[PDB]
């Protein structure tokens, strides 16, 4: 496997470069609109052919390439069934979606958005805004739901193994990676939290509206229109 | 081997913690002073003990943190032996530096300052701001000298294993790693370029100096105090 972590400035998000050692079939997952000649020029130099494109969860703070991708490489958009509908490919929890040799679990982490999901690759899960470095995705935006937050984290997160690397779509101070054994232990919000606790954090967290998230969401619904 | 890359926004530094499964003996390489908190909570919560600080050059971009680390944790501070007096152990190429059961080899790589050096660790090399991601640190301060620098990247760095990883002091662009074989190939300063080439290039790159170049190498110079 090739794995290359990238980081835009500018939102604060990870892009994720996954490649097949075998087929060199490569996929991006959340990238970044502004990024697309960074990210192909990766692909490129990395002896890769960018064959998928996933999106965790529809953006409020960037805009997807997905879209714009799409018409350059002709890339497959993968997303949840309640992301954007000009996905090609749309899955739910239990799915798989398969890149090269490469075959990426699917798992419905709702809370952040009605729509996030992450993706489980062997050693390591790409979670999005759910399951941050020591914390999480706000839940009052998007169809957010503090209560759903915690079973996605606690019941389809936390399950998975100790050792399981986690790959969150965002950090702002300068974390790469975590893992369920961390955050099972040392997750501000979570750990020794109950639901009604985990929810009251949620409920009185007093934060200002996303910044673009009246422009991003409604563009990254269309892929990145 | 225990891996994490830490990145500081406000001086695009990346900070590097390696640690030891055996021993649980942990190493910072160039930690920076305003993150000695998020540094030592990661080790802490990854169960290790730091007990060595790595500085790749004497830093004119920020203060490191090796000597505030060194008050906290009594860790042994690590340079080169044109660095920063009040380090413990001073190296030169060919030396090697044992964090428990971790043999990182010593390599000397100037060109961006004099005192610069990278670290092997089997399949990957620490380059400071030699070797950066499609780029190289300037030469033009810190007794610089791109003839220099172009020999410690063809010689010395690039006759590393293609597979070798590397994990630059800085990125400006969101890139975390490159590797050997990349920036045999793509490196647009050294690729295809002639010593002379690259000399030439460096000596009119018309760069801004470092704000903060007055203050921080008097300070690394002491270990950040
Ligand atoms: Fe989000
Ligand atoms: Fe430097």
């Amino acid at each position: 496997m090739i794995f290359r972590q990238l980081f835009d400035s500018e939102s604060s998000t990870y892009t994720y470069l996954i490649g097949d050692e075998a087929t060199r079939q490569a996929v991006l997952i959340d990238p970044v609109l502004e990024q697309v000649d960074r990210d192909l020029q990766m692909v490129a130099e990395l002896d890769l052919t960018l064959t998928h494109v996933f999106d965790t969860h529809v953006h409020a703070d960037h805009i997807t390439a997905s879209g714009a991708l799409r018409e350059r490489t002709q890339a497959t958009v993968v997303g949840s069934v309640n992301g954007a509908s000009c996905a090609n490919v749309q899955v739910r929890h239990g799915d798989e979606v398969r890149v090269g040799q490469l075959v990426f679990q699917v798992l419905a982490t709702p809370g952040h958005t009605d729509d996030s999901i992450s993706y489980l690759l062997g050693d390591r899960v790409f979670t999005g805004d759910a399951l941050l470095v020591r914390g999480n995705g706000r839940t009052d935006f998007q169809n957010g739901n503090a209560s759903q937050l915690y079973d996605s984290l606690t019941r389809v997160l936390f399950t998975l193994p100790d050792e399981t690397l986690v790959y969150p779509g965002h950090d702002y101070k300068g974390r790469t990676v975590t893992s369920i054994a961390e955050e099972k232990r040392h997750n501000p919000r979570v750990a020794g939290k109950s639901r009604e606790e985990f929810i009251h954090i949620m409920e009185n967290l007093n934060l200002p509206r996303p910044k673009l998230i009246d422009a991003a969401v409604p563009a990254n619904r269309a892929c990145g229109h």
